[PDB]
């Protein structure tokens, strides 16, 4: 997260991290006791999921292996359209005040809405600074018309853009697959943006969760 600050402790119980070799790979969100929602770009054969602490490296956190995952079949590594994946935990997440399911959206929040994006991704770019504590930043939803001025026909209608005018506030490498929450619901998953990160007036691009409700529920049901 670029130009953010540490999240208030205990305010992101639905936030998870996907680890590989005890290093941060991606962010993610807890959907229910058995499932984690993340970006399809985060695909791996095996995952170690960190849950229940704002601090990566915290002995208090749960560490659950996940051997199965399912990318949306429409996912393209070329254009990043349909960038979402469900990760099946090997054992159930043990719920508490620090581990809770996210609230999935019923509706799509409009342009101009204030949201919060969170993650353990680098706080600097191109030079990397990976934090221990979970970082937060507030951004506003940007209309597809305004976002098209930057990214042209690379943008699809199931992608959601967010940022702050003339501001570096944004997500970066390591935050991928993590949550963008607006008015109490999960509206986006961190997907892509410009590189170096935090470039003013280059919006962050997210998978628009409200467009994928059916697939998310059907996939969990089928692979239960
Ligand atoms: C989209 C995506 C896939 C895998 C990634 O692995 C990583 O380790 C990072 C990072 O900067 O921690 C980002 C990734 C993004």
């Amino acid at each position: 997260i670029i130009d953010g600050a540490p999240c208030a402790r205990g305010s992101h119980p639905w936030q998870v991290a996907l680890l590989s070799g005890n290093q941060l790979h991606c962010g993610g969100v807890l959907v229910n006791e058995r499932w984690v929602l993340t970006a399809a770009h985060c695909k791996m054969n095996e995952y170690t999921v960190h849950l229940g602490s704002d601090t990566l490296g915290d002995r208090r956190a749960q560490r659950i292996k996940a051997s199965k995952s399912f990318r949306h079949p429409g996912y393209s590594t070329q254009t990043h359209v349909n960038d979402l994946m469900l990760v099946k935990l090997n054992s159930q997440a043990r719920l508490s005040s620090m581990v809770k399911k996210v609230r999935l959206p019923s509706r799509c929040e409009p342009p101009g809405t204030t949201c919060t994006v969170s993650g353990w991704g680098t706080t600097t770019s191109p030079d990397v600074t990976f934090p221990s504590d979970l970082m937060c930043v507030d951004v506003k939803l940007i209309s597809p018309q305004d976002c098209t001025k930057v990214y042209k026909d690379l943008l699809e209608n199931s992608m959601l853009c967010a940022g702050i005018p003339d501001s570096k506030k944004n997500a970066c490498n390591g935050d991928s697959g993590g949550p963008l929450v607006c008015r109490g619901t999960l509206q986006g998953l961190v997907s892509w943006g410009t590189f170096p990160c935090g470039q003013p007036n280059d919006p962050g691009v997210y998978t628009q969760v409200c467009k994928f409700t059916k697939w998310i529920n059907d996939t969990m049901k089928k692979h239960r």
